[PDB]
């Protein structure tokens, strides 16, 4: 729905469709709050949340608390903006703190959105909550719709320049400025150096290096990779979509158990309407793609969830069945994200986790990356058979002062990367994983 829902007698779940701006974070709340509610507004991002804040009493003299992770200023206000990971932070629903509560980018499907979600859907009509709303501006399911502004082009085979199985032809890119769209930060090289070499002027991009390598002026052919913001100056002419993108993803490899690395996937709706974005900016824009189909938007995958469990264990103080509660809670209200019911499985991996290294934990928590607990524990489990970890990255960094004392074949758990030491598969830990996608009618 387009407008506000209204305030039921018991309880609702209900949904809110809008664009960024139009006041849904904002303007829905003051109306809900001059109606004497208290509201809070949960957000999968810090500067978000602050933008709403500053909007709100520059706008609608209304100074409302804001939570985060690195403080919570509060003004005693009956609106609230907090971030999803904030929220679970203070365990989440608190009993008569909040009569409306709005999850904002409700279709966000990164773990701590997903799982501060399946809180409030759990504990807010025991929490005094009378309504609950799922707000969005992409809902699941959604497709990329045509645009007044964009002429779509597709590719064909005829090009000098090959592309993805299409061509590019070169007169496309002789003059003016385009933004090619490539899948990994290395294709990048593989095309701009194939065109410098045919007298067009080609500048790579991809994460690391700095903007300035893009000149604002003259024309160019910029190829780059997702690390270009979606905010940044676009005024592009065509772009010239790969329509193909990196991300996380588990296999069920049984080598010995499963696999989380990164995957190319077809892209998907968010992603396709983004890129085409980047031109017909303030003029009429050209989009070449290599394929037409795409997966709708609001598909999330099974690694997630296990990135859910991972941080229940790692910041929530949440044993794997409190998770699966609250997880489930999201996966049987219709209008989110979906993904593969594999809570049982997760749930039963991780209670099988116990006894983790508490400094190793404290290590991999501060450190930032991904999977905190499972890195962790693979390190428990590494140094307790004096064992190496499974390749000497930064992510095993919590083990590089024990380098020295670790011999012998790594006892691997399963597999978060490149795994360079020799392995053993004969780890209890191991073995109580890989039963545990045994026991799996789902898994395997
Ligand atoms: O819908 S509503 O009508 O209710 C409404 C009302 C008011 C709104 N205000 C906003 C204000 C700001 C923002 C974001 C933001 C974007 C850029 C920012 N840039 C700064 C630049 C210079 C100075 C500052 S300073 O000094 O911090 O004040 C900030 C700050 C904040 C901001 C925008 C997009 C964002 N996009 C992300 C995209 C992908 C991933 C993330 S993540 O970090 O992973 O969460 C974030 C993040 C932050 C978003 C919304 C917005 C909406």
């Amino acid at each position: 729905n387009s407008s506000p829902p209204a305030v039921p007698q018991a309880f609702q779940v209900a949904h809110l469709h809008a664009p960024t701006g139009s006041g849904k974070s904002t303007k829905v709340p003051a109306a809900y709050a001059a109606q004497g509610y208290k509201v809070l507004v949960l957000n999968p991002s810090v500067a978000a949340t602050l933008g709403f804040g500053a909007y709100m009493s520059k706008a609608h003299g209304v100074d409302p608390n804001i939570r985060t992770g690195v403080r919570t200023i509060t003004t005693g206000a009956p609106i609230t903006y907090s971030t999803y990971g904030k929220f679970l932070a203070d365990g989440g629903c608190s009993g008569g703190a909040y009569d409306i509560i709005m999850c904002d980018e409700c279709h966000s499907t990164d773990s701590t959105t997903i799982l501060g979600i399946g809180t409030v859907l759990d504990q807010a009509e025991t929490a005094g909550a009378r309504l609950v709303v799922l707000a969005t501006a992409t809902p699941p399911g959604s497709v990329t719709v045509p645009h007044p502004n964009i002429e779509e082009i597709a590719l064909s085979n005829t090009g000098e320049i090959p592309f993805y199985g299409k061509a590019i032809p070169i007169e496309t890119i002789k003059g003016g400025r385009h933004l090619i769209f490539c899948h990994s930060k290395k294709k990048c090289d593989e095309l701009a150096a194939k065109l410098s070499a045919l007298g067009i002027h080609a500048v790579a991009y991809y994460r690391g290096l700095d903007v300035s390598v893009i000149p604002a002026s003259g024309n160019v052919v910029v190829v780059a990779t997702d690390a270009l913001m979606t905010g940044f100056t676009g005024d592009f002419d065509s772009v010239i979509d790969c329509n193909t993108c990196v991300t996380q993803t588990v296999d069920f490899s049984l080598d010995p158990t499963f696999t989380i690395e990164t995957t190319t996937m077809p892209q998907d709706a968010v992603s396709r309407s983004q890129r085409r974005g980047r031109t017909s900016r303030g003029r009429r824009g050209i989009y070449r793609f290599v394929t037409p189909g795409e997966r709708p938007s609001g598909m999330f995958d099974s690694s997630v969830l296990c990135e859910c469990y991972d941080a229940g264990c790692a910041w929530y103080e949440l044993t794997p069945a409190e998770t699966s509660v609250r997880l489930r809670a999201y996966l049987n209200t219709p209008g989110l994200p979906v993904c593969q019911d594999h809570l049982e499985f997760w749930e039963s991996v991780f209670t099988g986790l116990t006894h983790i290294d508490a400094h190793f934990l404290s290590q991999t928590k501060q450190a930032g990356d991904n999977f905190p607990y499972l890195v962790a524990y693979q390190a428990t489990v590494c140094a307790r058979a004096q064992a190496p970890p499974p390749s000497w990255d930064q992510m095993w960094k919590c083990l590089t002062r024990l380098k020295p004392t670790l011999h012998g074949p790594t006892p691997l758990l399963y597999r978060l990367g490149a795994v360079q030491n020799e392995v053993t598969l004969t780890h209890p830990i191991t073995k109580y994983i890989m039963a545990c996608m045994s026991a799996d009618l789902e898994v395997v």
